[PDB]
């Protein structure tokens, strides 16, 4: 009486950022988001639902994870046992190939590879899009992650019409590349859930971030239909910085910003300055990503390594959707 | 056929920003503001002005300042001889004792003390109040310096009821002390007039911004007439980062900090939770000053000490409003 299941999924990082749910119950966005798959960084999980466990178990990197570091996953397969009717506590062992709640995206590899492992395990046989829904009641950023290359999260308007798809784009993502510049793989002080709910609920900035999310992506679409990629790096540098303006107006204010952070942000305003076109991008932490066409990828690191060392600039390519398995 | 004058000012810091002019010919602001003026930084101005002259001549810290230098200096001289019905060329010789174009009010304390030193040349026999509306003329932050102590400078809605005062605070501000933390006196990227014209142009956040002003400025009173230290602190440094987040939403948008200004940011925010209630606040600049009462002064110093050297924290206490001089 054992049920079991195992996935890959590949982390994300938004280009049009997803910031503030409409809905905390079911993770419904205030606005739609726009994401890369990427190659780099990814998550292998494997879940077991077995009659004889005595309790839900997460370990993670080989390491048994605490109550309250279980409390989410814990959420997630009380949610999952649900849409099964399934009265089994489970055993789920995750690893992370990317640091762990330091705006590298862990939970959307994470989320997505468990809810994939689920899929799998309970016969759900869920298509792309609903298992795109289910990963989105894990972690927003998750239900990205299901496909590769260029994805967009329709924020829609109910558990059914939220759910991301992948964007066409003539190949464009395999022309692209994103460096990593790694400030700090700790993990971080203010975790993304807690960040922009206090953002939605305190901002005075936030209907300035609502009234401009919109015109952001159509126009990230109208670059991408051109394979624009300075119109593209323009409109996600400003976007991600209007994110991040956001928190400077919460009560009480406070920024996921380090040292670190600004000095890369300079730097890559320097690389432009000096002909290598790219743009810098941030998720919910201190690290900086770096949108770069692949054929100045080495350029960048090269000019990036004056103030940075190896361990500090990781490259990564478009990657791809969620990869499930039956065992 | 001469006419000469002399005057001190010192700078201001504000507790509540300045940020954007509603009517930029006449210096009149969108929000009212409120500050500290300190002992530490000071400007010493004399004019000069004499029918020989030939040309309109600005010399500051012993150094002969160009054409692009001198412009906005002959744009207060233009107006200050309209005003006069004076035909003389002038010349004027300062000096700064406080870096220039830092985001350390070197324009507030310069021209205010050019205001003076003009008031006293020309005869116009100014009330503090007239000084005040015509050093507002030269920079805006400058018709705070007219006064010692807390000034609140009233954005009234004309040339005639825009100007400061002195606050009353039953000595309170002799109880307090501001540090600074010096992360780099150069020359500034972008001016105080541009970055708050393209943010009051551009900005998705100047209406948070806005909306927002008045209510500190409210509790700022409160505080003051109940010296509550803890409070007056938190609404300063609230509207500080609130000002500054403005920009990441301008079109382009950009920054004032620093890497320095965020490692000291956090720094304070440490020394707080280390028990040494102290608050910080940056105008427009890369460097950030700390609020302190004076018995804290001397354990922050030491604190910041271990990332900062001695060159770098310098004290400052309330200082006095303008000193003329006749010559
Ligand atoms: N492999 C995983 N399986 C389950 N939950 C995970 C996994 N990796 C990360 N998480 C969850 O994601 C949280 C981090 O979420 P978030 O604050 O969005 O950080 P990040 O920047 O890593 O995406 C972790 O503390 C944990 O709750
Ligand atoms: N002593 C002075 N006399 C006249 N103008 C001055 C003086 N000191 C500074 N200024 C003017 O102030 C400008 C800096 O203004 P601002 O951008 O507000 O910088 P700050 O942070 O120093 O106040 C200088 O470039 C110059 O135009
Ligand atoms: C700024 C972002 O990186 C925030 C991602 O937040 P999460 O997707 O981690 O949050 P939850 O929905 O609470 O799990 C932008 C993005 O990934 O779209
Ligand atoms: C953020 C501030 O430091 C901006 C001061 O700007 P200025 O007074 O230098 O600007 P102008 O009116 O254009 O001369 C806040 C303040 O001093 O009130
Ligand atoms: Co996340
Ligand atoms: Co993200
Ligand atoms: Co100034
Ligand atoms: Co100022």
């Amino acid at each position: 009486a054992m049920l079991s299941g195992k996935a890959r999924a590949h982390t994300n990082i938004a280009l049009i950022k997803y910031w503030g749910k409409a809905n905390e119950e079911y993770i419904l966005p205030m606005n739609s988001s726009l994401s890369l798959t990427l190659d780099a960084f990814y998550t292998e999980t494997t879940v077991t639902f077995d009659a004889h466990y005595s309790e839900d178990v997460f370990i993670l990197n080989g390491i048994l994870q605490n109550e309250k570091q279980t409390k989410k996953v814990k959420e997630f397969l009380n949610l999952v046992r649900q849409q099964a009717d399934c009265t089994w506590f489970a055993k789920v062992e995750s690893q992370n190939f990317v640091p762990t709640a330091a705006g590298l995206a862990s939970s959307a590899s994470g989320l997505a590879a468990l809810a994939g492992a689920c899929n799998v395990a309970l016969g759900l046989n869920l298509s792309a899009k609903d298992l795109s829904r289910l990963a989105r009641r894990g972690s927003g950023s998750a239900c990205r992650s299901i496909f590769g290359g260029f994805a967009q999260w329709n924020k829609g308007h109910s558990d059914e019409t939220s759910f991301a798809e992948n964007i066409p784009a003539n190949n464009w993502e395999n022309e692209l590349a994103m460096l990593f510049i790694l400030i700090n793989d700790g993990e971080k002080d203010v975790s993304s859930r807690d960040g922009m709910k206090r953002t939605v609920e305190t901002s005075s900035f936030y209907q300035g971030w609502l009234d401009n999310v919109e015109k952001d992506l159509s126009q990230v679409h109208e670059a991408i239909k051109t394979k624009d990629f300075p119109r593209l790096g323009e409109i996600i540098e400003a976007n991600g910085l209007r994110m991040h303006g956001t928190t400077l107006g919460a009560v009480p204010p406070f920024t996921y910003w380090s040292p670190g952070s600004l000095q890369a942000m300079a730097l890559v305003r320097q690389a432009r300055a000096k002909g290598i076109p790219c743009y810098f991008t941030m998720d919910a932490g201190p690290n900086v990503k770096v949108l770069v066409e692949k054929k100045n990828l080495e350029a960048l690191k090269t000019f990036l390594s004056e103030h940075f060392s190896k361990e500090q600039l990781v490259p990564a390519f478009a990657g791809p959707g969620i990869e499930l398995f039956e065992t």
